[PDB]
């Protein structure tokens, strides 16, 4: 269920390194059955404390399948570079990767204000209090489902080595190596009905650097 | 509609992005695993240990959902609700089909191929241990089975929202090589490969 199978010494029971990877990167894609077929889709979360929080259209089918109690598994993964090797066999990635399992639950109307608030600070840091309050016909047109995060119920994976070339590779010379990736926010790009010379706001000025989720 | 019917498009994200994640049904329950993959014509092909539980399945005959992601950036809105992320997907369905042995060899250069250009003919050849400790699979991309999305908006605020100022825009994100770290074992002054020098810049289609 949650034991890595191959390479299990890239296995982590770190909870604080999952958070790191849940606070860097902003997507996730979350597998479900649909008539004995499997269906999965990409979708933006955010970690609320114990929770991974998403939110989407009352009306879209997958979150109400997902409202409606799909049991789901949740992956989130980050590629960290190409481990070029001195053979192709033992070429690989650099990765973190995370998968958890559940049932999302239905945040209540209640509780959606608050939810979603934290989650646009997961995505966009401080933005909240820059913002108007929400509507609350914007509140009654949106789904908010949150997964626990137990201590039982997710793994992850870390692969940031370097190259395990056979010794007649090694032998034979040649290059091996890591080609890094990262993933930068670039220079904000203004929307053309902005009044001209409106300011950033300070929460985009800190959308700056490698990518993150809190 | 931000659907997308263009076979080109797909072709074009799923040779930029070499992630992607797997979802099939164990137990009438879901699981999920990223993987490497290459587009080989039209084949998704993917690969591993002949030993992963999770790759048996699917040589098994498992159902697949197999979903291509890339993030563009971050629409910032006037509203939190109208906020959202700029992005690219895809998802294809079927069944991995197992690459025979005398398939396996030519199917795994060209995915090493993918992942780093011209790095085959670099290199010496796979030996048959090596080959025999792999697991090759290969998802047929057909006309019917993916989908598109790609939604690279601008931010559509209301009326009053816009009336009322504030900024409004989309912070691009995009991934990028960084400069090589030689590994430990190998001679300083040794030169960087050509396919090496290649990869610079985006990762790039
Ligand atoms: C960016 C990236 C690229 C990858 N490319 C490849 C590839 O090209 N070939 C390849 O074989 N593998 C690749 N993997 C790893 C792949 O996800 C599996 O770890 C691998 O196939 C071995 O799985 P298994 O047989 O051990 O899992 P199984 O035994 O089938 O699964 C058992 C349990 O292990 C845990 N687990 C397994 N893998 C992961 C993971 N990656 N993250 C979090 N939890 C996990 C899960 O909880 C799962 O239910 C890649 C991973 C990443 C992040
Ligand atoms: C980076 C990223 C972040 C996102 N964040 C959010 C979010 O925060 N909230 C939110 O509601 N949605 C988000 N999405 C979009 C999400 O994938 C869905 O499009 C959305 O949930 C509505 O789905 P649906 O119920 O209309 O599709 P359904 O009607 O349930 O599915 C029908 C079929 O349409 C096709 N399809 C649908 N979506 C996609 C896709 N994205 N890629 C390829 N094929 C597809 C599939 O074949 C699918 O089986 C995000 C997508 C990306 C890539
Ligand atoms: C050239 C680029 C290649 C890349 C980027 C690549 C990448 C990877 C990755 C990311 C893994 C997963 C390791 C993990 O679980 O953490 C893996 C496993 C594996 N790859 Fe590759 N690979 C490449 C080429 C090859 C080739 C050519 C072969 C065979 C000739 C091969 C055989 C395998 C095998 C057998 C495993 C299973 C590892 C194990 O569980 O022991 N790979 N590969
Ligand atoms: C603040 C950061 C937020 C981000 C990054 C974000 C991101 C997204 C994304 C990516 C989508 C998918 C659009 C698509 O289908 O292509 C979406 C849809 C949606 N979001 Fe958000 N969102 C945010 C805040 C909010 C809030 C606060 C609400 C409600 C109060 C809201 C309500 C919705 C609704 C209803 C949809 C479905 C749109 C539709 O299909 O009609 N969002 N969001
Ligand atoms: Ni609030
Ligand atoms: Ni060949």
């Amino acid at each position: 269920s949650t034991r890595v199978t191959r390479l299990d010494e890239k296995q982590s029971t770190s909870r604080e390194r999952l958070d790191d990877l849940l606070d860097t990167i902003p997507l996730a894609t979350v597998a479900l059955v649909r008539d004995g077929h499997p269906v999965a889709f990409p979708i933006g979360f955010g970690r609320v404390g114990d929770e991974l929080v998403i939110h989407g259209s009352t009306g879209s089918p997958w979150l109400r399948a997902l409202a409606e109690g799909a049991p789901a598994a949740v992956s989130v993964t980050a590629l960290d570079g190409v481990v070029v090797a001195r053979s192709s066999f033992e070429s690989s990635f650099r990765y973190r990767s995370a998968t958890l399992f559940g049932t999302f639950e239905v945040i209540a109307d209640d509780a959606k204000r608050g939810y979603l608030d934290a989650l646009t600070d997961r995505f966009i840091p401080g933005r909240t209090a820059e913002l108007r309050a929400s509507t609350r016909k914007e509140l009654a047109a949106t789904l908010a489902l949150a997964l626990a995060i137990g201590d039982d119920n997710w793994s992850l994976k870390l692969s940031e080595g370097w190259p395990d070339d056979a010794d007649e590779d090694i032998a034979a010379g040649g290059w091996a190596g890591v080609v890094p990736l990262t993933t930068q926010y670039g220079a904000p790009l203004t929307a053309p009905d902005v009044a001209a010379g409106t300011p950033l706001p300070p929460s985009v000025r800190g959308m700056t650097g490698e990518l993150r989720n809190t």
